[PDB]
């Protein structure tokens, strides 16, 4: 198997540790790191590589990403470069991707994915326990979108559709790399695209649980806009009824993960009152009253009680239809709109406890799916 | 929709309450109670029925079960009689079954099923939080069997395959009632059969979670042997890869359920030393040494440490191949064998806490599925 | 025993229920309700009383509170009126107080206190599980104060020093009513004074745990200022080393209590920007820089990250030394100061989970006790 | 301070690690290991000592225990030897004891005790989270005894009265070593005696919480009889009302501790049926019927449902009055009697979950204290 670590700016020792873990694994035949630019991380890896592959017997190499897509040159280009290399320059049966920033990485992650692949599956996705104010793009943007636009499909059931830790087999990777839609997604939209098109092609999927969680490095705005844009670009797509989808049963959350805070609330409330623009005030005219009045209040004081579940779904539709990717005002507006949803969820749900928050989030997708199936 | 309550011996007020709840529901067009015999429960319902249907506007009636199967006349005959009535004497689009003994029954159960049915599903199964020493037939017999015999299929993933609370639509019911295999299962085997053949036909299934649990009346032996027999009778069947199967994400277990005890341990230990027979001691010759020696010890003192996970799987295969349904010695032997498994799980797993027990049980099915895929 | 319910404005049926519970208890010899004014609740009780005491055999009566203290005529006057009545016009050995608003009241509360009293104790205080954003006066004002000013004593170890549910025996009541310091505390300061002087007199105290919690009616400002003022007035008091103090071991919090929210965050954030005054801005000159700059920001936008644990202790000392009871500006400033503490605790601690929040609060008192012992 | 590790047979590296931890601690001026005999552990320490003390600057030495008591030469003699050494041959202000077998020992244990000592306390006891089937001597024998014999005192409130991890200051040590009762307790009875007489002298006590628990090496019979014997020997003692006793607030149990099993159930059930004697059967004549009949059943099959809470208290009184220390039949009978109590608790309480078990155990002491205060 080929194991791939895409990296942009990262601590050399963190990446090197993961590289060494992967190389030492009996089922890994090659390690490839794909870099954004030729920075210090890059040179650090390039120096260590001869040594690592000499010690473990499995070859390790670095490359810059190629420009394969047509959006902002980001992780997509990184990942698709690995796909191309994997497909065109190696003979290996399977490819793994893991984020380079991971500090809780162990041989077990590779084993669990390899074993599931042996069982037949075409895509194996790792998924993790998460703090109740983490993963707000995942929940309020990706999974919400999937639920609202493809309620009868497997999409919204996938636990971590943005996750960069997965194993695909050669034919699945070929399938995706062929696909014009995924190829062009050079930015943060790439994981969304991998998730969507594998499901749309009826690839069978297993979700691995990694009980110890994904410790990593601790931009949010860019990721938010590009994820939403990814969903918007797919909105007219047609998806068949489910292929095989199974998920390893989750363990209880680790205490240290259940007990941490996703963000700085004071700073977020502040941020909500900044970067206003007469054009944004105008754009709000497109939204339902509660939302329009709600968000306008944020010029003077933080307001978010208005942005409950049903308000957010209404807002999501309007965004789907009018959001202009690349327009600074629309991006700021999406950022602010989403922020109020996060804040509302934080104060009315997250503050009720980890378990309450989980039961809520799942019920939220269910309510969205049901509503969607009504129209 | 038609709502059906199969009853044998039950407290009249308990059943009448459930009947009244169902009749009052806006989506229920008829209630049917199917009785084993014409006892006091029966006459109680028959007297109340004119009154209830007058007050709610939806018709309510009682009938004796018909003899439709070829095994012991039990619940199967009860449920298939309802199927027949539903298919042949009404025009309704959907049928529910709920156990008559349920005391925690509420309009919600009907709503959740009807809503899932609207979504498209062919079978909707209710499932509940359960005490860690409950559902030992479910886990050690049914789910174990499904995992060991059809590891690549959806069968072992179904949460409560013995569950009597479900909704099917007309074509799914027709399809089951048609089927020689389910029709003949007049005994406790019926839920196993409903579960098996719906999955084998690729019916799409949704599992509803009812967070408050299923409070009901608190024979075990009969149920055990007939459930095992059901599985044994299906052992040569071939099952395709999964159809659509989705399950509502579960809430945390209610405290009162997590904190209760499934059985009397002292009495069970005693029961293990009773009803011995020279023929049973001989039959043990067919089992691996640890098991044979283990079970033999039980003539003098309770012993069960020997009956771990791998020992039970070995035992299971031997049972599948040699267990003679209706033979008193085999039934007693199955009962004792299983009892050791339950005791072993109780002392080495359940005693470790509710969560540990759950993570264990799910991993057990996984280990069994993996092992089965190996041969 | 005499059981006493002090009431101001309450639902007649809620109080009448509690009255009836107490009167029906075999250990209760009289029930007394003490009213603030002769409103509808009062007339409701006065009408029902003859009937209740006829049915249960134990006498029930209502009275207006007398003016016995020298601050705002509030709960103190209510409770001391009961004390006077108890001591001067009855011969009973023990007196209970319970808030009239309680809806989870049961004969058990009385039993548990009566049994503890039998054991020998002089004061029995009931304490309950509480939502993690509840009891912010209790934690940030009363317990904090106790820990900061009397670190070596039992005071800060009392679970719910503001609690209105307790049982005292005749001599304890006599001792309190005698005391000019407690007599004069006619306002919300009274429970603080009851707690302080019983500990100062070395009365032996037992804390009863009521596992179901105290459901009650759902002013904050007046209570806040009067509680703080009570502490301030005691600040030069000397207190001896601990007498007997024991507390029933707590059960796990009920889910419904752990999962509810103390307050409306948006509204609180808004309130923090209101009722400013040039005089308040000036008064801030007396506080450390982080706090002064912090609170000032609140004229434009909510700010509270600055008001951590240590910042709060710093603030507390300044308040102890300069806060003028009755001065509208000081009262407003204390309200805002405390609100920022609550917000800080909410976002950095409470959001981490009920358990984390409890471990934190107890460590906070520890950190405060230690710090105080240093000077 | 002097830190003492008493050892009998232990893994050299485990003890040496703890010695090195203690010596490296800035507050520790000397380490002393006290051995049972001159075995391998002993020689291993004797060799390492020069080296350790050389490296840390704080002297380390080993000695055999002196024979100072009049019972079996065990741990008591070991600890009292340390006491003597401390008092007679050093000038140090404080002494710690820690079990030598501890594998989760850290500088933190010493710090927490030293800081509490700084606060004024005479005795500091460490206490830990424990598995719900651990500490059955502690609960069913020591705490139960203290509750039943001295209900109005602090004794039954001490968390871990058998605990070997504590810090005492010079005068407390002197006071104990002076005392004929404690001196003569050369066996396992010693911790019981340290606990009892410090409380009887009104020494102020603080209980430190060590949240990570006490991992140690995994005889039971001997310990059981000598702990019971200790309590029996004190039964006519008179104890005053409480001196100062405070306990650090506990954190949530670590998962790994909540999830482990204190013993082998099958083996225990077996053991209950062994080492019977006609004289034991006769001795049972002294006990209440349910118990006499119950225990007799154990000759044929395990029985324990009979040995609930009230049955155990009745049994305890009989034992207090008739148990003959040193009589093999009485010792066997106590062992069996206790074993049924443990089994009953295991099956009716422990199996209900860790929290339920704790709430139960504390209520048990409460029920016992109340019952005791009745006569
Ligand atoms: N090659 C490449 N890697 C990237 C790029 N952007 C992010 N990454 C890497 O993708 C992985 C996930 O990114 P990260 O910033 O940790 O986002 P996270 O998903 O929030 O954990 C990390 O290894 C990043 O170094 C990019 O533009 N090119
Ligand atoms: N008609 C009919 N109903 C039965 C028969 N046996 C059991 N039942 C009913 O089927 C439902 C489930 O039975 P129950 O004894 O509660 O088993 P459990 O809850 O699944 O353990 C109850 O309503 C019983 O009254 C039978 O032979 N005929
Ligand atoms: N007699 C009298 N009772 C009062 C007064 N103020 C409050 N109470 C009562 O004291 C009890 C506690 O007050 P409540 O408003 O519920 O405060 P809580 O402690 O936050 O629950 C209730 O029964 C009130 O009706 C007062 O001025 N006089
Ligand atoms: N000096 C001495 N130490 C002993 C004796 N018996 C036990 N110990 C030590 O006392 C400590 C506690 O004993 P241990 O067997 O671990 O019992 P437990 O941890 O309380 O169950 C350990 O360090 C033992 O090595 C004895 O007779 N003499
Ligand atoms: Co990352
Ligand atoms: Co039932
Ligand atoms: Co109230
Ligand atoms: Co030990």
């Amino acid at each position: 198997s080929l194991v791939v670590f895409p990296f942009k700016h990262e601590h050399p020792e963190v990446l090197l540790h993961n590289v060494r873990v992967a190389a030492a694994h009996p089922r890994v035949h090659e390690v490839l790191c794909i870099g954004y630019e030729r920075d210090q991380t890059y040179e650090a890896v390039e120096r260590a590589a001869p040594e690592i592959s000499r010690a473990t017997g499995t070859p390790v190499s670095v490359r810059l990403q190629e420009r394969l897509g047509t959006l902002r040159p980001g992780k997509g280009d990184g990942m698709n470069t690995a796909l191309r290399y994997f497909l065109e320059e190696t003979q290996w049966e399977r490819i793994h991707f893991y984020d380079a920033d991971i500090t809780s990485f162990g041989p077990d992650w590779i084993t669990k994915a390899e074993e599931a692949a042996d069982f037949g599956y075409g895509l194996v996705r790792h998924y993790f326990p998460r703090a109740s104010t983490d993963a707000m793009i995942t929940w309020m943007i990706t999974r919400t979108g999937f639920a609202l636009l493809w309620p009868h499909t497997e999409l919204s059931w996938i636990e971590q559709p943005l996750g960069g830790e997965l194993l695909m087999r050669r034919e699945v990777a070929a399938m995706l790399y062929e696909d014009e839609r995924v190829r062009r997604r050079s930015d943060w939209g790439i994981d969304t695209l991998y998730t969507f098109v594998t499901v749309q092609q009826g690839v069978s999927i297993y979700e691995c649980y990694i009980p110890e969680g994904k410790a990593h490095r601790l931009d949010l705005r860019t990721m938010l806009v590009e994820c939403f844009a990814a969903i918007q670009s797919l909105q007219h797509e047609v998806v068949g009824q489910p292929a095989i989808h199974r998920q390893e049963h989750p363990h209880r959350v680790p205490v240290h993960i259940a007990e941490r805070v996703g963000y700085d609330v004071e700073a977020t409330l502040h941020r909500l009152m900044q970067h206003w623009t007469p054009r944004q005030v105008e754009l709000l005219e497109l939204f339902t009253t509660p939302v329009r009045e709600g968000l306008r209040t944020c010029q003077r004081r933080p307001a978010f009680n208005f942005m409950d579940e049903m308000a957010w779904a209404a807002t999501y539709h309007v965004l789907l239809e009018h959001f202009q990717p690349g327009d600074p005002d629309w991006e700021e507006l999406l950022f602010k709109l989403w922020t109020t949803r996060v804040l509302n969820y934080t104060m009315t749900v997250a503050l009720r406890g980890y378990d309450y928050a989980q039961q809520y989030l799942y019920r939220m997708l269910g309510r969205y799916r049901y509503q969607a199936a009504l129209e």
